[PDB]
């Protein structure tokens, strides 16, 4: 679990969106694994507007941030599971580290802010929805 929380946006993965996300939807887009909805708090996280490869996530089955060098965002197959069938994801990116199904939402950063949240993964590899792309975020 996890989420980003940017001015009066709430960031999550799709998959884990609650009916109170559904109940005040600014955006969502399956192919990405990602849903915006709107807070009545503000937030304290700023996004990344970078093009950074290397920058730390939090990995919840480990309760540990590692730092990672990532692949730059692209469309991925990501194999079948409980949320999805199996299908091309867009705007990932893959690095070398630990995860579990559970892990997804833990954030990734750089020295410019948040850069996205952990998506996908297995056998060693953690992947990442980026969100730098989404300016909108900002206003
Ligand atoms: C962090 O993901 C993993 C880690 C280890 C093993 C497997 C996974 C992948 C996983 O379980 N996925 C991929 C998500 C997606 N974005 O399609 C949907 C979801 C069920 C939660
Ligand atoms: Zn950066």
């Amino acid at each position: 679990s996890g989420a980003i929380y940017v001015g009066n946006y709430r960031v999550v993965n799709r998959h884990l969106a609650t009916h109170n996300d559904w109940a005040n939807l600014v955006w969502e887009d399956s192919s990405r694994d990602l849903l915006v909805s709107s807070t009545t708090a503000q937030g304290c996280d700023t996004i990344a507007r970078c093009d950074c490869q290397t920058g730390v996530y939090y990995c919840s089955s480990r309760r540990k941030h590692y730092p990672v060098s990532f692949s730059k965002p692209s469309l991925i197959f990501v194999e079948a599971s409980e949320y999805y069938p199996a299908r091309y994801q867009s705007h990932l990116m893959l690095a070398v580290g630990h995860s579990e199904p559970g892990d997804c939402g833990g954030i990734l950063r750089c020295q410019h802010g948040v850069v996205g949240i952990v998506s996908t993964g297995g056998n060693g590899l953690v992947g990442f929805a980026d969100v730098r792309d989404l300016l909108w975020l900002d206003e």
